[PDB]
């Protein structure tokens, strides 16, 4: 669906549970009732992002309420990424190649869902380079080598030695690190972001 | 909050989880990295409706996903609203006036919250007239007279005759009707959406 | 839909999501397989709240999640309550007789929805007593007379003088506390949790 | 916590919001008001599932609702697995050693996240044998070999050869089956349920 006609749904939607009718809501926004009118015919495609937050605000709620889910891109229930077509994004921490970030499938119908295979450069715990913690809780598979993690506080934290098909689950906000084991070069890693 | 500055840290927040920098997200829009960057730091309030649609396309979620919630509009977590302030909405079904909805107080921290005070004019069950259910369960209370209740099937539907004190609950999407008890002028409710 | 049924489906469903089969939770359990199958035959009646802990820990998830839920006491999607079947409960704040809560409609599809009538038996402000505030969002309506509502903290808190027909919402956790307007006696109020 | 008394708090909770006193409560249930207050007490740990339902439905909820969450077993929002700890289940499909599950690190902190290595053991296609779709979403990733996918009808379905290094997402509901790649005798794959 596109913004303009979900928008358009939504907002008669919402109008509606609120009780106001195209002249009730054109006037709480300084709008004529045709005007609205359109809105809710799919013409409202040029409508400010500032606009929307006064529409929304005028019927007590979100621009997400207003607003169309994410999509379906989904073949049939399912979405296949082949191994050549993974956007790759260099991740850099302090001016080094911390990272390498593999991005896997993802889709609409899971947002939250991130993916990834994680190149891990550095090899030198002591440097490691801590991020702040994010939304979400996060697995983690070792794909090959050594990794030496570290979470917590990133003045004292925590560290595990991690050997080749080790797993581990990391809670939301809880800030991590990671680098190869001690001299041993490089690591990978399988890192899932739902 | 504004559309502007939440979605500048929404859109941030996004665009690093999915791992991209703003010359990646930048390409696969046909903008500038610093046309992104300006987003960012809070210069989107003229995106329009559609590209909001196509940034959050490319970032495979939702405008919604972007967009800051509803806001806080409370006193210390709480919100008044004074008898004589109550926004007065005539309902019309099939040009007639069918129901006089009397809107009670409502907060963006609870947008579903909508609670009406309703002055039910007709009292002729058989000219009872349906709305075809909603979203959203609904709670009623008879402030006075009585009510002639009719839910389900408008074709072959229950019905109820509910005296004053009277409480029921309506499931969403449960199509419902009511007039007051026939020939007894007309009734009052309290209806509770939540 | 029963308690023994309930969760003879769902500790199967559970068992099969994290690839156990009888005799693999029958074992970090210290139980035989066949006891095991009888429980997913609805045979767990007996089980103990305890021993429910125990298979849901081993089972790495909750009680709840092995349990069926509230259940449907809908009469096609609507339920009823007379006036006169309304549970009556005294309420006492200190010895003495505060409130008087007249219990409205209720329904296992929405456990959280608890519309009262509440009788506001004192009227001196100077001796309001304050719950610590509680879960979920209420919406209150002045039925009669003149409230006096007071919020926040305790020690100082904020007052509003509500005339009969004022409406209010209190957002979950905030402390509050209410009394008939000074010398005026008593008053009534619709409060609708949910 | 346990259950008991979790179970305690979270009763108490809830007699409290629907108004009921130890005496009301004791009444629907046909105990005493000193039983009721016993279990408020922690001493509710032989009351049977069955008994659970009961107290529940009287309270219009549920058992999960008065039962305490899953509980928290991780090691300062961290949860680690050594790859010889993994559990390991034969998967099993028509009398045949379809599957072979290597089960990773799991929390009680995210109980619907199970992620799996798994063997694939037929190299059949015509021989693929389906689950019936199951509930939460599914990521998977090719570790090693071809794996010939299959999804929808089973009767008539969809089909893709996955490289190594390939990675999917099944939506929840949709029926897959998966076996290596015509006569290459065998595959593996990292499936990750959220
Ligand atoms: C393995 C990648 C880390 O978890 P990030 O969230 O990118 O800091
Ligand atoms: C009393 C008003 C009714 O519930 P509606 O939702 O407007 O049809
Ligand atoms: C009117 C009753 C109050 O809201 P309580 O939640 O009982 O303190
Ligand atoms: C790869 C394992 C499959 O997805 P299952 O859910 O076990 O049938
Ligand atoms: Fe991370
Ligand atoms: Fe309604
Ligand atoms: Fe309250
Ligand atoms: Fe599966």
């Amino acid at each position: 669906k596109t913004a303009s006609t979900g928008f358009a749904e939504l907002l008669k939607d919402r109008r509606e549970q609120v009780k106001m009718d195209h002249a009730a809501l054109a006037s709480l926004l300084g709008e004529t009732p045709e005007t609205v009118a359109a809105w809710e015919n799919g013409e409202g495609g040029e409508l400010t992002l500032t606009q929307l937050g006064r529409i929304a605000h005028v019927l007590g709620t979100s621009i997400g309420a207003l607003t169309p889910p994410a999509g379906n891109d989904l073949d049939d229930g399912v979405i296949i990424q082949m191994p050549d077509e993974r956007p790759i994004l260099k991740g850099v921490r302090d001016n080094v190649d911390y990272y390498v970030y593999n991005c896997l499938v993802r889709t609409k119908r899971a947002p939250s869902l991130v993916p990834l295979v994680v190149d891990v450069l550095t090899d030198n715990p002591d440097d490691a380079k801590f991020n702040s913690g994010h939304a979400g809780n996060e697995f983690l598979f070792v794909l090959e080598g050594e990794i030496h993690m570290k979470w917590g506080d990133k003045e004292n934290p925590k560290e595990a030695l991690l050997p080749t098909g080790a797993s581990m689950f990391v809670e939301e906000h809880v800030p991590h690190a990671f680098t190869a084991a001690k001299g041993t070069g490089s690591a990978k890693l399988i890192a899932v972001n739902f």
